[PDB]
DNA sequence: TGAAAAGGTAAAGGAGGTCTTAAGCTCGGCTCAATTTCTCTCTTTATCCTGTTAGATGGTT
């Protein structure tokens, strides 16, 4: 039970392990399909000057609602 | 009826206000160089925004 905030810090990075390389290639492609999915929603806010809904959105991506909801979570 | 006793009238003179000029000034207008604002352009910075590919991976006092 430390007062000082900053070892707090380090010790909630700590607790974190080193990505490898071939773990940042494959985020990396995730992080990718995760930026189209989402340039398209903004596409379709453009469209419907509001928020798309999950359904909306699944639907611009011609993708189960199911399947589209795992996709963005997985990003 | 005579006689105070007050009340008038017509002057002279003064006191006071109101007019007239010779001397001088200074004051505004008029011109006319001689310039400070103003208002456009025409730039020229002042400020903000985005990106950067060797590899790096837990503090100092």
């Amino acid at each position: 039970y430390t007062e000082d905030s900053i070892r707090l810090y380090l010790q909630e990075i700590g607790r974190i392990r080193l990505l490898r390389a071939d773990e940042e290639i494959e985020l990396a492609r995730q992080i990718a399909d995760l930026l189209a999915l989402e340039r398209i929603r903004d596409e379709l806010l453009e469209q419907l000057d509001r928020l798309p809904s999950d359904a909306e959105w699944a639907a611009a991506v011609d993708s189960p609602l199911d399947e589209f909801r795992r996709r963005l979570f997985r990003g």
